[PDB]
């Protein structure tokens, strides 16, 4: 790995950069450095991530370059609080990041719902996330590809239920909840990691915080990122339309000019409680948060035109 | 029912102490008959109301207080402030520990120094003491905690009566490691190991034996305490602790014995320089560790730090 990279991979705000092929490179060296390099057998790892890297599709923003975005946010957490994580985790949760929009096709669970797509009777709730659980577990039984081979039958379950839930957590909808639990948790001590279910809780928290990561970035990755998260939205709007629904202003190409407000609101009412709650839970991701903010004054300032 | 009027009930200190007993540099103050209520207000704030029942811990932190001597340092006093080191490094990374631990720790803390007659285990082995034959190695710490084991054993005494078999075992071993990490003879290997474990991430608390040597430094953390305390403590602390090694020194010359210039009255002028050596070789390394493990226990660090300063404020003779 290049020398500006070793060094800035470290940092939350790090951006993976243009050229897809440095990417598996890239996902490789953070599962050595935070896991280890006898974790997984290389040969292994190389095929179960290009065929991954194959099942992510060509849209806007839900692609490869997003998947490995997340991936890294993930590491960073990892690596700022390395001392919590069981072995299981330190092999499971990159790879559930790496998975965790698995052959999404850039719509919403709600798309899905009205359009009345086999997904939606196939799975009632999470539509999407239970189907990129179904197609990590797919990807994982092709033959050279079991990743976890060496595991014990016990250690496997496991290790998947983490991949599991993790992958679930990522759905927006149960984030609210989940927050709301662990802020209480927290501000009553009665929270704790030796308890399997508020681990559970923490982690989809550090899911959620890696899924929406792009708002801590540094402020021209943010900004241009949100090209391609409103590319996307903007698609599923034109869509609804085309069911004869009226979509949310969210999803609405006619309110462009609202989009500055939107973010705001975004990151008052979604982004701000979501690191503000991982810091207070695990300090060392306090920079996550810092940059939120850095963000959010950059909105206020766009809003006022200035 | 008492567990239940013990729900109801929650213990109050005056608003000063209240507001700075969170403070890492916290002193206990020169009140003895609040010190018992102090550590019965720790344990409900880190562990809850209902993890002892008050009648019994009551009872046993009297026995407790009644096995302590009347030392200048490793005395009543010290044990509370250890016990409250710890109490503030458990309020601060809250997330980390059981019940059993919390439970333990500050019990541990409490007994850790307990019947101690103000000298090393260097000078029992000297003077040939019964306990030397005992026990081989961290000959006070292994008598520390055969005489916890007594007071529990006491009637009325148990604290622990209401965890099950298994879970008491557990809670004795936690105890028995801690208070045998507080031998600083076993720190300096304690403390290596850390450090390369952290640095190659190898270092995992859900590890057993990865968790015990943590607690251990954290047990050493706490045991030093004095130094983390602001200044003008820190200053009047020492007093405490050379009055103890100063009549080690002496007795060691009754036994016709050269003791080593730290425990030597006659060089009272090179404590500075002594302190500043210490400072440098033993109590930095154990809360830069101690922070880079748990960032939280930073504030210990920067105290240890300004203190280490005061130091050298006096060697140049400012
Ligand atoms: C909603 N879940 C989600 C969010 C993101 C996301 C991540 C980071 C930043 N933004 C994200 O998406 C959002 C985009 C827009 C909004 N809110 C919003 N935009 C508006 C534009 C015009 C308008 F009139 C509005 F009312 C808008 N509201 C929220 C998240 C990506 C994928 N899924
Ligand atoms: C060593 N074990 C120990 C230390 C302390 C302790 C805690 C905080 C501060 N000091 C402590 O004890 C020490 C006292 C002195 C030294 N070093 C030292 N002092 C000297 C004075 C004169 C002289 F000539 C010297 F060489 C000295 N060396 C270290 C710890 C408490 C209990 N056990
Ligand atoms: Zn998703
Ligand atoms: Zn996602
Ligand atoms: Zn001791
Ligand atoms: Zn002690």
């Amino acid at each position: 790995l290049p020398v500006r990279l070793c060094k800035e991979i470290e940092l939350f705000h790090f951006d993976i950069g243009p050229f897809e092929n440095m990417w598996p490179g890239i996902f490789v060296y953070m599962v050595h450095r935070s896991c280890g390099t006898s974790c997984f057998e290389l040969e292994k790892l190389c095929r179960f991530i290009m065929s991954v890297k194959k099942n992510y599709r060509r849209v806007p923003y839900h692609n490869w370059k997003h998947a490995v975005t997340v991936a890294h946010c993930m590491y960073a957490i990892l690596q700022n609080n390395h001392t919590l994580f069981t072995d299981l985790e330190r092999k499971g949760l990159l790879i559930a990041c790496l998975c965790h929009d698995l052959d999404h096709r850039g719509f919403s669970n709600s798309y899905l719902q009205k359009f009345d797509h086999p997904l939606a009777a196939l799975y009632s709730t999470s539509t999407m996330e239970q189907h990129h659980f179904s197609q990590t577990v797919s990807i994982l039984q092709l033959e050279g590809h079991n990743i976890f081979s060496t595991l014990s039958s016990s250690e496997y379950e496991q290790v998947l239920e983490i991949i599991r839930k993790a992958i679930i957590a990522t759905d927006l909808a149960l984030y609210f909840g989940n927050r709301k639990q662990l802020e209480e948790m927290y501000q009553t001590g009665s929270l704790n990691l030796n308890n399997q279910s508020h681990r559970d809780r923490v982690i989809g928290l550090m899911m959620t915080a890696c899924d929406l990561c792009s708002v801590t970035k540094l402020w021209p990755v943010t900004k241009l990122t949100a090209n391609d998260i409103y590319a996307e939205f903007w698609a599923e709007g034109d869509e609804m339309k085309k069911l004869g629904i009226q979509p949310i202003p969210m999803m609405d190409r006619d309110k462009k000019d609202e989009v500055p407000q939107g973010q705001l609101g975004f990151y008052n009412a979604v982004a701000i409680p979501c690191y503000t709650t991982l810091t207070q839970i695990l300090p060392p991701t306090e920079p996550l948060l810092k940059a939120c903010r850095d963000n959010l004054s950059q909105w206020e300032k766009v809003i006022r035109g200035e």
